[PDB]
């Protein structure tokens, strides 16, 4: 996953991308 900043900052997305982000 590239060009992802808002997601990483978000918790809901964080848990989903814990290894990716």
């Amino acid at each position: 996953a590239s060009g992802a900043d808002t997601c990483c900052s978000n918790p809901a997305c964080q848990v989903q991308h814990s290894d990716l982000c």
